[PDB]
């Protein structure tokens, strides 16, 4: 039963509505920035005294805190900005959120309803911009169906295959008064008319079936599996069949474990990929066969009997053609099969010991390396150093680059909703403002943004609102100098040719550009750097220890290369294993 | 005569005709972020010897100093990015020139044309996002079609009324080979025969007729007049008409004139506003009756015969219906009015002194004004002196807010392409980069940024880049450790009621916070802090004489309020003279 | 006070709201054809006691029976029809509404809200293909928007500049029981602000001061002038200027007046065009440049000061850039210079006696000819028995070609919507139906279809819905057996090259086919066939004092050519005065 600041009879302005909506929908935290269009909803929103305010440096900090804060509880994640500028400054947060999938509800004021159209001051059609990087838009065009909107907003973001919402609020909306009404039916016949009903015994008993004809079995985990972990677990015992897991699917099953293959993909480990290019029974199981993971269509799983699970059909048959497919939730297709694997464990033989250890044999063929030269920090080392003092219990959140796959491969996540990273868009600057989201989501939890300078720099800005929120927000610069990923690239594919990756100072060129500690110094953030390996164990330690936030710049040589690797567009037998820009 | 690189029966990649397409059209200066999708464009840059690249730590950087480089020199600005995070850090820059009329090219990276559809990796249909906020855009499905494309490009962002023109280049396109062909013609048989012709003379001496009819005239100049500086001047002579200027139309008549009624409109002078309300005549050249100068339009100029010269017809009768027309070049207006006036000078009294003392009255009794409080810097006073100490020389660029206003009510710019502000959209984090490029298409000139302390942040990032590209560009930084424009809507219509809009450090409330100085510091850069008035003047030299980059972090009390104002939708007696927050 | 068949607490289904919704807009007649998605729709049309429902054999013939009943009556025309097929039935006479601004109101049919996307059994999104060949169209996503939008529907298609409007109502809406709320607001801020206000007397007597300053000037008649005819007639008096009407504005001005220029343009006097051609002042009232008027825009009143006065802001400028424009009601306009000219009589010489009789030898030396040959009948001469059988009182609706334009050159239309044509679009088919709908609007009134074979051949199927609704509808048939206007455009320009234009039986050449006659006699309507100029004045008195339907079958000689002509894109100097295709 909910309680109002306001009597059932009163008139209220559309932007007291709007907050008391938010409140309806369980909000405690949102990530607003003011302007001129949206002053009456800041205005409404100190008013409450439930939701709590993250004031960003700029509105693409704003969203993507507002992603952290979803990908890190399972919540929908909610930002605020104005018109125009500010509206334009989200674009990035929302096209990532949705090819990665997150809860999301984005709130942008705008001009009068009066004005839409003649080009006004601070306008832009913003729904129009945002109708092909979001799930849905709403543009509110009567105070009395903020409620109504809401709810379908916070509804389609949350359910089936989760999403960014964005709905465009008018001022002259906002201060209208009314008297809302929180009863009425949302207007989304087909869209929950199209929603997946619980899997029949049908589909699953075929699955199971297929899983005993099959004595090469391969799980392909994927983003879909992030609320299964208990379920998925359960699965893998009764069956014994190892498991794959993606970029976005990473601590759904735990990565120390010994029945995981770690990540599978462009730069997933060797055992993996072999294990689904030998596969004859593939269980994708939340995944969207991206060409990051599969390459060329036709060799990924050539002689692999595939299974598909996916609560959206547009995903069934897009790019890889499967043999049988059920179309839900996952968490209850598991549920489903593990309740009769163990009512039919004495029919069904159920041991893949010999593929177990036909895999277990490239596990310690071709593992992960890496070289230390010298005293020069490996960036792999450091990630599992942080493992180590962590007991793999921090979340992390990263950039995008060489530093992102380093901190996929080298961390041992042991529960889903622990890595936050941009997988799908793979923005830059994701990191720092994401790990402010978790922090808020996860007051008591060890954040850690595990970043790379050339990302960490193009958000450098929500440095102050980390002091500023008091944030125990901790960052593991990975200083390579470089545009790492990139450069890997050309040294690989065009002659080591370098095309603006150099990201220091071409006066001197040994001298660490840009100081980063001064950064962190200027919004009074307690900063350490360190170049020896020796030192880089206290060194983090003292990150950890130290209370608050705190940034340490670890100094990477950057000739290191992301192994091991396949082409785009390439086969299981293109994988690239050894060399680097030395 | 153009020299290439290669033979004319030589195939070459993709990429290196797209940049060779640039070559063709004069292009010096490129701002462009490297990325997996544009690898290739960035490898055919460093094959030319003639088109430099300045690299962004932010692609958002990238293009708003391209649009720096393009307000200061008249030329286009060109900026490069990858797909997806890359594409999409540029919505910003593409809407905020569309709404100032700033002659741009954005080229983006994509993924081959084989995956377009398939949400692929780093993919956002940025054509499909970008299409109601750039003037045009492509998406170029052959190689073939890269010559004409580019040309189109360039053409349709300069001619007309100039604006943002995005082309989105597959990457398997920029990898195949071919010959071009560069003397294909353009395919825009509608836009050119839509394309305004030289003005009749039947308009022209119609609107000379009305001049001398009418004895109390007002000009009212935007930013259609930067490239008809001469003709304008030359046209006030023969007539003596005061002019009003736009926040966009600043230096096309000399601020410091003693016929100058400087800038009208929201914070326009009360002088500028009595003139444009109490006119019979407005002589609207180059202007788009925005609301922000107009405010109720029914009140704005109601006993004026109005008269609106623009190259866009869309504009003629769109807000304000005026009763003379004509649709073309300002620029030939004027000449062709001017020859008229000259061979015309006995016929016409042409003596407007009557009302030109009735404004020098409103000029003297309501005048430019502001305070000075004990030691605090007025940030009024500050830009004057800077005005002084460059002799109204220096390129300005501005964040938006208290800060931009105050930048262009108290600089008397003399020459247009000096004022680089943000007006249609008003976006923040446009100072520093549009000083950026502005500093490139100009040498040897004084680039200072009047930035405010919540825009100069959110894209500070860009300092790495001024240091590295060695650009001596100056950066007055007015701080009032708050969003100050948003801050004074506060304390004008919701009781000073603060919600969200300090900038500081709620631990330490007279603290500085961020110290600017310390970002500056982070990036080798030079900076200062001036706090009393008195060292205001020694401080601002130093930042001048002192070579290469330079930050003053000047510091301001927040209680100030940019006056005069005039509440959104209001008329002339609604102007608000007196007051701030103290 | 309206009264209901319902009680006001009562539930109804959607489908009875509907159509209360129609009766509280005033409708008495609409065009119906059921279909499975509008079953409900027409049963509760049944339950109506003052709506009229008028069954077409064709969707077709549905809208274009709504158009003719808009057309010559001022109210707006309804017609219905179901989903999918029905629906796409209707795009011919939607797109002829909105190029013809003619008031009118479709509604069709559509799947339930559950099943929209799925690409279900009838469906077509007609709202998607509709979007750009309506004013505007609507969706209903819920029963309680029915009675809103109906009147924003009703409220869009008749003000301003009047158009087509569609609403999609889905089968489940039609099905639901709710109670109406008849008082809720239009949700239209943005189109009412844009409303053009009554005219300024600023800008009025500015176009009666050019009035006494030129001496040889034009009035510029159009389709928007349909409901000022007594305002127009009172303007000529007290100005003398005569007056060159459009094929959309017949009967605006009478037509044969002394001061009447009749028609201008491609097909258009001589007189007329020679007019405008020498006019120094040009009164272009209500119309909209179309290229069949102008030609080349450059040389069209090349050396005349244009004033422009539409109801639409868009159409200012658009092709032809005004001196003087007045963005509002033209009616006004009228009685606003009206009462100035007569108050002002003895200042204003207004004697333009010079510049008509140098139009009156023009009159005299080219006039409207057309030759006889034998006792072959003349198209012109039979439409000219007509006007003086019926004394030019008769409502003429046409189809397109040939004699289309002999029925605008040689009937004298006294007053205006009694000339229905199809002009923007120029559909074929459109006279038989056309002149249904004008019957029902008009019981009264002698209504004479002038249809050519090929035109009346497409909905020839209307003639059963003629005598199934007992309709006095005069088909007066010119029948050349050819596709006329495409052929002469083949003897102008193609060598007389017959390209698929002959009609008639390539096995039988001289025999009239097909047989018009037992058309009629299918559908119990008497015809007869007058081939003989001596029988072809008794025979058109026996069509019309027949009572009911008629047919009179005319057989013309098919080489006559419409005189005369200025080809496409061309001059007042390139106009063909004479010749044919003998
Ligand atoms: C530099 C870089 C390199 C990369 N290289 C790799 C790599 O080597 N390997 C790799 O794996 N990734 C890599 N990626 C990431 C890659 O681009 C994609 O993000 C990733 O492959 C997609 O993971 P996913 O499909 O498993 O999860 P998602 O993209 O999140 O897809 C989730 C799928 O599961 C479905 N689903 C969601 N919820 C449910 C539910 N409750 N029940 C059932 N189904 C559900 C959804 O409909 C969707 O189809 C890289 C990214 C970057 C930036
Ligand atoms: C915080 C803030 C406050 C503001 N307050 C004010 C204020 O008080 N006063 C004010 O004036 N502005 C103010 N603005 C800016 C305002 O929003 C608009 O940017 C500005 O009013 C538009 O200026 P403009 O129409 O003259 O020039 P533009 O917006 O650049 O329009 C140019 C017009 O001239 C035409 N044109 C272009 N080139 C030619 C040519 N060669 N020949 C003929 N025509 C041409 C174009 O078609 C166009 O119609 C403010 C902005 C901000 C951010
Ligand atoms: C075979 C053929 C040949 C043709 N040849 C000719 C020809 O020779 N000569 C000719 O004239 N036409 C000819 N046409 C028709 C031509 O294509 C156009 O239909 C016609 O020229 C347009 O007439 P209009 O602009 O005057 O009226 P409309 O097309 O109806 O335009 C009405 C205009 O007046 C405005 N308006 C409407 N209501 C009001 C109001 N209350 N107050 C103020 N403004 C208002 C509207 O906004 C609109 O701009 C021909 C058509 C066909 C099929
Ligand atoms: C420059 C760059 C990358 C280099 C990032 O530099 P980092 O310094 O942050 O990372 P790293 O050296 O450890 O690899 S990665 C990349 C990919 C994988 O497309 N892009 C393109 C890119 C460009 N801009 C944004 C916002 N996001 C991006 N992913
Ligand atoms: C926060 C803010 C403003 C305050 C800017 O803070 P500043 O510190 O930079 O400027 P100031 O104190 O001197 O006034 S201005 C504004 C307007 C006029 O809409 N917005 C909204 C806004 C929000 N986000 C962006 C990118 N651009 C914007 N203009
Ligand atoms: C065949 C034809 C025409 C010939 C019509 O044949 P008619 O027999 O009806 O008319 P006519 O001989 O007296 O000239 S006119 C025309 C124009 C002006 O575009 N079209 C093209 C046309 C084709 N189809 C439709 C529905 N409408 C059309 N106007
Ligand atoms: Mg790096
Ligand atoms: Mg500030
Ligand atoms: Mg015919």
């Amino acid at each position: 039963t909910f309680i109002s600041r306001f009597a059932p009879d009163q008139p209220r302005k559309g932007a007291d509505i709007l907050v008391e909506a938010l409140e309806r929908q369980g909000v405690e935290t949102v990530f607003a920035y003011p302007g001129g269009a949206s002053m009456e909803i800041h205005q409404a929103l100190t008013r409450s005294s439930s939701i709590r305010n993250v004031l960003p440096r700029h509105e693409q900090g704003g969203v993507f805190a507002a992603e952290g804060y979803a990908r890190s509880s399972g919540k929908p994640g909610i930002c605020i900005a104005t018109s125009g500028p500010g509206a334009t400054n989200l674009v990035s947060g929302l096209a990532d959120a949705l090819l990665d999938s997150v809860p999301l509800v984005a709130i942008t004021g705008q001009v009068p309803r009066r004005m839409i159209g003649t080009d006004a001051f601070q306008e832009t059609p913003i729904v129009e911009v945002t109708r092909s990087i979001t799930k849905h838009n709403y543009l509110v065009m009567d105070v009395e169906d903020i409620p109504r909107i809401i709810e379908e907003a916070f509804f389609l973001a949350t359910s089936g295959r989760p999403g960014p919402v964005l709905v465009d609020v008018p001022k002259d909306i906002q201060q209208q008064l009314a008297i809302p009404n929180w009863e009425q039916a949302m207007r989304l016949p087909g869209y929950m008319s199209r929603m997946p009903k619980p899997p029949e015994d049908s589909h699953l008993e075929q699955i199971v079936r297929l899983i005993s004809e099959s004595k090469k079995p391969v799980l392909y985990v994927g983003g879909g599996c992030l609320n299964s972990s208990d379920e998925l677990g359960r699965f893998v015992e009764l069956t014994g069949i190892p498991v794959a897991s993606t970029l976005m699917g990473l601590g759904s099953y735990p990565c120390d474990d010994e029945l995981s293959l770690h990540m599978l993909g462009m730069h997933g480990t060797v055992y993996a990929n072999y294990a689904v290019e030998h596969s004859d029974l593939l269980l994708a199981f939340g995944v969207r066969f991206d060409d990051r993971v599969t390459g060329k269509l036709e060799a990924f799983a050539s002689r692999a009997k595939i299974v598909h699970i996916d609560i959206d059909s547009a995903e069934i048959g897009k790019n890889k053609t499967p043999h049988v497919s059920v179309c839900g939730d996952v968490k209850l297709a598991l549920q489903g099969m593990n309740k009769v694997l163990e009512n039919r464990a004495e029919e069904l033989k159920l041991d893949f010991g010999v593929w177990r250890n036909e895999l277990n044999v490239q596990k310690q063929k071709f593992p992960l390396s890496f070289k230390t030269f010298g005293e020069a920090i490996p960036p792999q080392y450091a990630i599992k150093v942080l493992d180590e003092l962590t007991d793999g219990k921090a979340i992390i959140s990263t950039g995008v680059g060489q530093h992102q796959m380093w901190a996929a491969q080298f961390y041992n996540y042991k529960k889903p909703r622990q890595w936050l990273s941009s997988g799908g868009l793979g923005a830059m600057g994701f990191g720092l403002p994401a790990a402010i989201g978790a922090s808020v989501a996860n007051p008591d939890a060890i954040v850690v943004d595990i970043d790379g300078d050339g990302s960490f720099i193009m958000n450098v800005q929500e440095l102050a609102t980390i002091r500023v929120e008091n944030l125990p927000v901790k960052v593991l610069l990975l200083n390579n100098q470089h545009l790492g990923m990139v450069m890997q690239w050309e040294d690989r594919f065009y002659k080591a040719n370098r095309a603006h990756t150099f990201l220091g100072d071409p006066a001197q060129e040994d001298e660490i550009f840009p100081n980063m500690l001064l950064f962190a110094a200027a919004c009074g953030i307690p900063a350490a750097r360190v170049t020896k390996k020796a030192d880089l164990r206290e060194a983090i330690q003292t990150m950890l220890d130290t209370p608050g936030p705190y940034l340490l710049d670890v100094i990477c040589p950057h000739q290191e290369h992301v192994l091991p690797m396949i082409p785009s567009g390439g086969t299981f037998n293109d994988v690239i294993t050894e060399g680097d820009g030395r």
